[PDB]
C-alpha cells in the first residue's frame, strides 16, 4: 500500500470536476502553457479536470481543456505534462473523514502532497505536510 493508509474517498470518476482547495477557496488550475496555479474565478476554463483511475486509489488528473497531466517534479513543484509519465501519479485519499488529498506516487514516501497557499500559489512537495489545510481538496461538480 506504499506504506500509506488506505482509506479512500466515495465518489467516483464518470464525470470531470473542480478541485476546490478549501485553504484559500481556489479551484486548481492547469494553464495550456504548463503553469499551475489556483483561481477563484469559477468561469476559468482550465479548471476543469478529469480524474481516472489507473489503480484502485491511484489517479490521474487531467485538464479536459488542453489534455495536460498534473504532475510533480523531482524538485517538487507542480506542471502540466503533455504525456502521461511516472510524475503524474498520485495517491488519492480520504483526509479528516471528509476531503480529498494527492500524494505524489512517485515521492510517497516523503509525503509530498498536491497543495494550494492562500495566495493562489501552488506549494512545493518538501513544504507540504499533513495537518495543514493547503492539501485539503473537495471534488465538486462542473458548472452547466
Amino acid at each position: 500500500h506504499h506504506h500509506h493508509h488506505f482509506n479512500l474517498p466515495p465518489g467516483n470518476y464518470k464525470k470531470p470536476k473542480l478541485l476546490y482547495c478549501s485553504n484559500g477557496g481556489h479551484f486548481l488550475r492547469i494553464d495550456p502553457d504548463g503553469t499551475v496555479d489556483g483561481t477563484r474565478d469559477r468561469s476559468d476554463q482550465h479548471i476543469q479536470l478529469q480524474l481516472s483511475a489507473e489503480s484502485v486509489g491511484e489517479v490521474y488528473i487531467k485538464s479536459t481543456e488542453t489534455g495536460q497531466y498534473l504532475a510533480m517534479d523531482t524538485d517538487g513543484l507542480l506542471y502540466g505534462s503533455q504525456t502521461p509519465n511516472e510524475e503524474c501519479l498520485f495517491l488519492e485519499r480520504l483526509e479528516e473523514n471528509h476531503y480529498n488529498t494527492y500524494i505524489s506516487k512517485k515521492h510517497a514516501e516523503k509525503n509530498w502532497f498536491v497543495g494550494l497557499k492562500k495566495n493562489g500559489s501552488c506549494k512545493r512537495g518538501p513544504r507540504t505536510h499533513y495537518g495543514q489545510k493547503a492539501i485539503l481538496f473537495l471534488p465538486l461538480p462542473v458548472s452547466s
